[PDB]
């Protein structure tokens, strides 16, 4: 009933909404306070807990969305501005939402905690697509979703100062697992049956917290969409944070003047500065000359992080862990948009053979000549050298495979073959409804509608069959995080999902079709990233 | 009483509003229909006039902003959002707007008609800075604003060709000076005293208006605020509106592979797309390596400028013509932070030699290195070559000398000493409320405030001194348009304001100060742009 809405947890009381799905209605707590709002002198600190309130505190609505920059290439596009904030931006920020049946579970129920992504400068709990009532009516698990800061907020970092360390947008998160053990069992929820699941920089985010003790102990499963942390872009040496964060100060006017600039007088001078203001400045503290690097990320600091993820995936003890892993099948055509030369979404985006040499530069960085011709000698159809459309899907292939799907094989390779149990997909249907051109397939980040079960909304034109499509997606979701495997504990008449080992290298493709087993996550391709390209690197 | 508010002209009846002002009311029409809105077939076409309607029209609200690119530099920033769109977009945004005193003149009032400036891409007459109710009141005379096309909506051209002519917003502006000929009157005012007054692209709309002989015969005399029509920025070839009007039509996919790139063909296919995929791909018609350089401007096309601004300047007779000319302190200042290297707003932009070097390359982009090296050593202090605060202001110079104040000088010249009385200013005083930095000092369009007496609304936090320095430039605005002369009809207590001629090149200082005169506008520089520099030009 209306009781329902009204849960204690250990901070104080809390009123819920109740949440309407076409099968049946929901229970959500959206805007619960895990922390201290981390503003003034607490700007760029980890976050302190939440301090006990008196009375109820209003959990019927989202609360703000944490500072960040707004995408504006295409105004009024719903590709793009779906991913927008759509609350009021604030530093107070620090709030998780849980998502619960109705009728709330008699017995533990296990627990989907979702990161969102967002490349660590954007991102929010609040967005459409994120939506969690149909996930829990359809499959009666707990779902939770917290807010972290962002870009300079979450993670800009003076190693080895107290005033700035770094990751406190990683520590975010873990505060709000901390939270989930804490309170998740007065909403009906298992502290014992944790499944988190992010995509992107919140998939990395996930694999991040795999690699860190102290969050070991707050989960049980995890599961990691278009994302990992040993991707080149997830993670910043101690040097380049210190220059970043270093730049940025000098590009909001600090330190003032002629004065010193320790890392204490910085950090002040930045604390004074309107939280608007560093997010105008933050694309500029890069080079600048680049798609898919972002300015603040997670440090490997020795701390959050004692190696660097690659290091720790290596030497690392997987068993006893379940890992669902996966990519879209276009993981890189949705970021050519953004800097490649050439390429428009209002276009067909044929681009030239110089088009393509140049855009190898932008969506590889930092790598040498020599490097770039032997990506481009790789990726090169030598029957059509010419052909646009395949230098297209060339260079897709090229940022998809070294930003996303190779990072992903090497870590799935490397659970699996250290004692994890591993199931690993690739994501093939692109949506009807899609608003991005044909010409991007399936492009990063529009599997998260059908895992949020979006297409149930009857205010959307999806299919018939996406619907469906839909609830079977769910239930994989679902079955894991209850069973660590994404197979029907009872039905056998489905096709079936084997895992991932480091030999067979099986995989799934999820589309409106039945379940079909492939092997290799684009060996050939991840080999030349993972293999040779380290090998060809150690000439300078 | 009220019924000053019902108005009928030649389309019909209208209803306006009554504003208030510190010292009194006044009568204002907004949204006034004086063209068929533009959409569909007849996008790019040059307008149609208003046809009659049934009725009475709402006149007591801004209508719609013409469809423009959104200035996304610095969100929430005061600065720049101030010259961002009020209202919303649409094609449909054909209307202008009429202030007029209360009680409404019984004799008829001279008419001041406004044009908005924005580099032909963006402005609206609906913007805070430009309301009218204050110059109206202080002064008794009737004020006149419209809206026309911009971007490629306005400016887009494939010459001679019919489906897209170009120089369409400046027909829109042309309307407009037709229907005050043919409507004032209905409102008080003297069609036969029409002075045009506009800023920025808006000066050289109204340059471009007397030299052109249709144009010619609907006004009496010109203001010109920080901008001529011989800029080298206003206008654009034949050649290079083809090859940018293709560009645009290559990014948003026209032709569709296979078809023919005739102009019929592909003015149809660019009809086709919606509004905001047009505005959505402006900048990229570029090189875009350029502060100062906008994509869709006026062309020179034989039509509505039978020559280039400057060949019609020169040989061009203005006997019995009046003009005020004039410029701010710091003209270049407000363009640097929009892609000259070094430059920030929320810094004090101390600049390096090397950033200097490369910052003339954006603020000069059409020269040759040669030409450069003059600008550079022209520019330099040789006793503080690397001085970082006067290599801020040496660039500020060379981009408000190259774009605004040399051409304006130019123009000014050549009026007075062929046969045209002219008024020449510098507006010196920087606005205590001014968000943008201290080391931009007076940026261009920071006196428009000032003009329309904005210091006069009680809800503003500007000082006494500027409340009694805005009614003094507002009486010489309105003096001019009487009279053709700026000083006081008959008071010669206050210091006169002598004309501006060829040889002794006297004009006046505008700030809290009295009336201080001076001769030569930046004439050493000036005769580096205007003189030397077409020579290294012609060794091609
Ligand atoms: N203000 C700027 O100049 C700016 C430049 C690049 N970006 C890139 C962000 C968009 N993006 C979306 C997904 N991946 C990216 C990264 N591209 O580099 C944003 C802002
Ligand atoms: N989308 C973009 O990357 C973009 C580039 C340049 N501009 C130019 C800003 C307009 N402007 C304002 C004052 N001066 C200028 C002209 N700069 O060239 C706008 C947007």
């Amino acid at each position: 009933e209306d009781a329902e809405l009204l849960v204690t947890v250990r901070g104080g009381r809390l009123r819920g909404i109740r949440l309407k799905t076409p099968g049946g209605p929901v229970s959500a707590f959206l805007g619960i306070p895990f922390a201290e709002p981390p503003m003034g002198p607490r700007r760029f600190l980890p976050p302190e807990p939440k301090q006990p309130w008196s009375g109820v505190v209003d959990a019927t609505t989202f609360q703000s969305v944490c500072y960040q920059y707004v995408d504006t290439l295409y105004p009024g596009f719903e590709g793009t501005e779906m991913w927008n904030p759509n609350r009021e931006l604030s530093e107070d920020c620090l709030y998780l939402n849980v998502w619960t049946p109705y009728p709330r579970p008699t017995s533990p129920t296990p627990v989907l905690v979702w990161i969102y992504g967002g490349g660590f400068y954007s991102g929010a709990s609040s967005l459409d697509v994120y939506d969690g009532r149909f996930l829990v009516q359809a499959e009666r698990t707990v779902l939770v979703s917290m807010n972290y800061r962002v870009g300079a907020f979450g993670f800009l970092a003076l190693p080895g100062s107290r005033e700035a360390p770094g990751n406190v947008g990683l520590l975010d998160q873990r505060l709000a697992l901390q939270w989930v053990q804490e309170n998740v069992a007065a909403f009906g929820g298992d502290p014992t049956s944790v499944t988190l699941f992010g995509e992107s920089a919140g998939a990395a985010s996930v694999g991040m917290h795999l690699l860190s003790p102290p969050s070991r102990g707050l989960f049980h499963r995890a599961v990691l969409q278009s994302g990992a942390p040993n991707g080149p872009w997830a993670t910043v040496g101690m040097g380049e944070a210190r220059r970043r964060a270093t730049q940025l100060a000098h590009l909001v006017g600090c330190p003032p003047g002629g004065t010193g600039g320790n890392d204490t007088e910085l950090v002040a001078c930045l604390r004074t500065r309107p939280a608007q203001v560093l997010v105008n400045h933050e694309w500029h503290v890069l080079p600048q000359e680049s798609v898919f690097r972002f300015s603040f990320v997670p440090v490997v600091d020795g701390d959050f992080l004692s190696d660097t993820p690659e290091a720790l995936i290596n030497a690392g003890d997987f068993h006893g862990l379940q890992v669902l892993v996966g990519v879209v099948k276009d993981e890189g055509s949705y970021f050519l948009v953004y800097g490649a030369p050439g390429f428009s979404k209002d276009n067909e985006s044929l681009i030239s053979r110089a088009e393509f040499l140049a855009g190898v530069r932008v969506g590889v960085p930092q790598v040498s000549d020599l490097a770039a011709e032997a990506v481009v000698l790789h990726y090169t159809d030598w029957l059509h050298p010419e052909d646009p459309a395949r230098l297209r899907e060339a260079l897709s292939d090229v940022v998809g495979d070294h930003n996303v799907v190779c990072p992903v094989a090497q870590l799935a390779g490397r659970l699996a073959a250290q004692g994890a149990r591993v199931y690993a997909y690739v994501f093939e249907h692109r949506a009807s409804t899609l608003s991005w051109p044909l010409w991007m397939g399936v492009p990063h980040g529009y599997e998260i509608e059908f895992i949020f079960g979006i297409p149930l909304d009857p205010s959307r034109n999806y299919t018939a069959e996406e619907k469906i499509f839909a609830q079977r997606l769910m239930r994989y979701w679902a079955n894991f995080a209850r069973t660590g495997d994404p197979n029907e504990p009872r039905d056998p008449k489905a096709p079936q999902w084997p895992p991932y080992t480091a030999g067979a290298q099986q995989y799934v493709s999820l589309d409106l079709r039945p379940l079909e087993v492939r092997r290799g996550l684009r060996a050939q391709a991840c080999a030349f990233w993972n293999r040779f390209l380290p090998k060809l690197l150690s000439a300078t």
